[PDB]
């Protein structure tokens, strides 16, 4: 069982007031054919435009929430809205644009969402919480067939042009006015008991109802975000490389050992409690310090209690050494920490929208991460840049121009000078750091680190 099955049974109970008297008993099969699609029994790689919910998470970059409200159905115009902002009219003849035809209307869909996707997914999965409306207006702007690859390049097509009888992905379908071979999924299928709001509400207080069509298009998303990765969690299920995704990793891996093996030269704390990753590794493994493990995994839902975490009866006292808190999201850490903490609020490809001011963040695995609330630091101050280094200067082996800095905390610096090699680790060690403070990550630390304290390691 790889696909949704057609013959799949479809409750049409959240159709029937927009579709008075559809048959109780329905399969996807009968809905295709009555939203105007031909399927012509096609083993062409689209087997059904509705697909399950462990493809939709596969899928999640591709989630793009969508509802259609009747404004006044062939006869009266419908307001269509997307989980971007956007509220399209059309008219059969929180952006709000007036009433025109579908023929210009389908031309800025596929431009928003080939704007929208073309650095985040190879596809569209249009996300409903479905009434009717929706369904029965998708022939207007969708069009379906076998798979296909671009006409300008060998991604799968996402678009179709009836100017120039050519298929494209996102990046080349400028003037494209047909969705090609979209993929949906309904919601309300998934068993829920009352309306869209009231599902919301539960688990969302950011998103709120101005009554119009993209409001109820972002509230879809965010439930399902919420089902699928909030309350749900599988750390299994691995993602594409669509960005920075191994240099930031790699950034965070480098920034850590920096961080925390020159806390332990400067302050040099004779234990440290590292809270987060069950699966966590000494990030400094020749330093003398009793390192202590407590397991706890990301927390998708609310930032851990730091009572909870700490108390309730290991040194048992976390006050004694430093707490090292590396992307392990707590409510207000302790004065005597080092935290890395990811910053929701980031504009990235790899940060997608998520439910109650979190945001789900896709690099390897989806992790859907809390707010970010600005007090859970009030006991720490911004840890600030430096590189550190009790390396030998020998060149070994990128030209050169020499390397001045008040941040390059090493012997030949200190001396007067800073030799060639420590040169071209500073260099490279600030760039991996632009790039983790750029993917969204903040490093804060304890009030008495001071970088002038490692000066002192070079007797
Ligand atoms: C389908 O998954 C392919 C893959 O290898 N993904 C991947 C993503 C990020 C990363 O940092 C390393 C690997
Ligand atoms: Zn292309
Ligand atoms: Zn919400
Ligand atoms: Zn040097």
């Amino acid at each position: 069982p790889t696909h949704l099955s057609v013959d799949t049974k479809f409750k049409t109970e959240g159709l029937c007031v927009d579709i008075p008297g559809i048959p109780k008993d329905m399969t996807y099969r009968r809905l295709i054919s009555m939203m105007g699609f031909k399927m012509n029994y096609q083993v062409n790689g689209y087997p059904n435009m509705f697909i399950t919910r462990e493809e939709a998470i596969r899928h999640v970059r591709a989630w793009i929430g969508f509802d259609v409200e009747g404004c006044h159905g062939t006869n009266l115009p419908l307001q269509l809205g997307f989980s971007t902002g956007v509220n399209l009219v059309a008219v059969p003849t929180p952006l709000m644009y007036k009433g025109l035809p579908w023929n210009v209307v389908r031309i800025k869909i596929v431009q928003m969402l080939s704007d929208t996707l073309k650095n985040l997914s190879d596809r569209v999965v249009f996300v409903l919480w479905a009434h009717g409306f929706e369904l029965t207006s998708m022939k207007y702007f969708v069009k379906i067939g076998p798979e296909r690859t671009c006409c300008l390049c060998d991604r799968r097509a996402t678009c179709f042009s009836t100017a120039s009888d050519t298929y494209a992905c996102w990046h080349h379908s400028i003037g494209f006015d047909y969705v090609y071979n979209p993929f949906m999924i309904d919601v309300q299928q998934w068993g829920f008991t009352g309306n869209l709001q009231s599902n919301h509400d539960l688990y969302c207080q950011v998103h709120g109802n101005a009554h119009v069509a993209s409001c109820d298009a972002i509230m879809t998303r965010c439930l399902a975000v919420h089902e699928c990765f909030v309350k749900r969690v599988d750390w299994t299920i691995e993602y594409p490389i669509i960005g920075d995704e191994l240099k930031i990793n790699a950034a965070c891996r480098k920034v850590q050992h920096m961080v925390v093996k020159a806390a332990l030269l400067a302050d040099k704390f004779p234990v440290l409690h590292d809270i987060g990753n069950p699966k966590a590794i000494k990030c400094v493994p020749q330093a003398d310090v009793e390192w202590k493990f407590y397991d706890a995994q990301p927390c998708s839902d609310k930032a851990y209690k730091i009572e909870e975490l700490f108390y309730s009866y290991h040194s048992d006292k976390f006050t004694d050494g430093v707490c090292l808190f590396w992307n392990c999201n707590v409510d207000r850490y302790p004065a005597n920490s080092i935290v890395c903490r990811f910053d929701t609020r980031v504009l990235s490809n790899l940060n997608l929208p998520g439910c109650d001011g979190g945001s789900l963040y896709v690099n390897k695995h989806a992790f859907h991460t809390p707010a970010f609330d600005k007090s859970a630091f009030v006991n720490l101050k911004q840890l600030p840049f430096f590189y550190y280094s009790d390396s030998p200067c020998e060149s070994h082996g990128i030209d050169y121009v020499p390397l001045k800095s008040a941040t390059c905390i090493t012997r030949c610096n200190l001396g007067g000078a800073v030799c060639r090699h420590h040169a071209n680790e500073y260099r490279l060690y600030l760039d991996a750091y632009n790039m983790m403070i750029s993917a969204g990550f903040s490093l804060w630390v304890y009030k008495q680190f001071d970088t002038y304290n490692l000066w002192n390691t070079f007797t």
